[PDB]
């Protein structure tokens, strides 16, 4: 297991959350929904060194 982080770099929301997941693609799915729930929609990147996804508006 590991901890993954999502940074939301949104037009109105700057935010973070984390999730524990078995792999990156599992965290990704969790995060894609999370971002939509929070109305942040845009460009996705993933950085394996800090196990961090960023979604940028």
């Amino acid at each position: 297991m590991d901890t993954y982080k999502l940074i939301l770099n949104g037009k109105t929301l700057k935010g973070e959350t984390t999730t524990e997941a078995v792999d990156a693609a599992t965290a990704e799915k969790v995060f894609k929904h999370y971002a939509n729930e929070h109305g942040v929609h845009g460009h996705w990147t993933y950085d394996p060194e800090t196990k961090t996804f960023t979604v940028t508006e």
